[PDB]
């Protein structure tokens, strides 16, 4: 039975991956950004799609969720798809800005708005991942992404949430937020992975020390051959 | 027909990954690293094999592909293998650095010497992965590399090549070098690897972005779905 995480326990276990086991941000990102666009690739594939080649949303938010973000597009490019950025709120930090303009480099378009209503949304792109707040955050969902999560819960295409549901209040979950299609779980899933309503969440992350994992007994399901995913349920 | 590089080729494709588009080394390592440890983990999967878990050897050289090998150690390690890392000549630099403690905190074991004669070698390990000298290498294999090599070329059980057979001329080859069994070529394959002999030769390294695939006209084969290795012919 696959423990799913507190806010401080995950805070936690992050710590040690960059204190006592040392993987820089840098490895880990990119590890979680590639889960995320092969849990997706997986979900949704190419030719089970209605475009050719599929369009795909990717909404990347000011910390570390944008980031997995950025990789996940930038994966997902090379995986077959062609997804449009959009990413309002850019910290000035090279790590940041490196993943930038890696994606510009692979002809990723980047929006400098959000289409206004949902329906246009659902006319541009066949599935929306939402790239905007990850377990660390702490509600005061402040503009622009109030408006933004506002569009998205209108619409009829599926959404993606790399970790969480953005504005998923991290244990609460949230009865009437976002209700997206696909939640890809990244290093363990969270309390608020529970309310989750839709039909595939993958867990990814395949980095977990067996130490770590036998130290926040976390049970984690085997990975399969050399996947960095796992379906759940 | 994908190409093969020319030495001054690679390190100029290599060059724009870290230039123009902005992979930092953290990044493409842990890929070529994944793919490494995926290519392996295909070519001579546990089931298959004789122990349980199957033991590697994993020689890491001075420069980055023994980085590679150390990232392919731990993802091995998480596939299911049981590797030993003998890291002879190591620079003090927090990449390297880390990569070692990320292996330490594996449970992973470092050897303090190669043991002497290939018999041995071939008696505790069931697969040797070369992670000693890469592409931009010009000669002069000084000890204890030399050694080590001349040990190598003496197994009965197979090694697996990163990038390069160690001490192959980069474009000659050397018809009297290691015959390694599986040869991953990274980013784009070598010249020398047109005199590769043995049975597995996987591409890895999906982070090419089709503007560098047309530029250096390398005619990339397409990974299949999600991969990130491809096998030849
Ligand atoms: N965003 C990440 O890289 C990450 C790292 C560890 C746990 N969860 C997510
Ligand atoms: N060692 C590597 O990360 C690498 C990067 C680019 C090309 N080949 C190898």
């Amino acid at each position: 039975a696959v423990k799913y995480l507190s806010q401080e326990e995950a805070q936690a276990v992050d710590q040690e991956l960059f204190n006592e086991y040392q993987f820089s941000v840098d490895q880990l990102m990119e590890l979680a950004g590639l889960s995320c666009a092969t849990a997706i690739a997986k979900a949704y594939p190419p030719t089970s799609m209605s475009k050719s080649p599929p369009t795909v949303l990717v909404i990347c938010g000011p910390g570390n969720n944008g980031g997995d973000g950025l990789v996940c597009a930038r994966h997902l490019k090379l995986f077959g798809y062609q997804p449009t950025i959009y990413y309002p709120k850019r910290p000035n930090k090279p790590l940041f800005t490196g993943l930038v303009t890696q994606c510009q480099k692979m002809d990723i378009p980047f929006l400098g708005e959000m289409p206004p209503e949902p329906m246009m949304v659902d006319e541009l792109y066949e599935l929306v991942v939402d790239a905007i707040f990850g377990f660390s955050f702490k509600g005061d969902v402040r503009e622009p992404f109030h408006s933004i999560l506002s569009v998205l819960s209108g619409l009829t295409v599926p959404i993606a949430s790399i970790d969480i549901p953005s504005g998923w209040d991290v244990e609460k979950g949230n009865p009437s937020g976002i209700q997206p299609d696909l939640l890809i779980s990244l290093t363990a899933p969270k309390k608020s992975a529970t309310h989750f309503t839709g039909r595939y969440h993958y867990l990814g992350g395949r980095f977990v020390p067996p130490a770590l994992e036998k130290k926040y007994q976390l049970n984690l399901p085997s990975y399969p051959d050399t996947e960095c995913v796992y379906r759940l349920q």
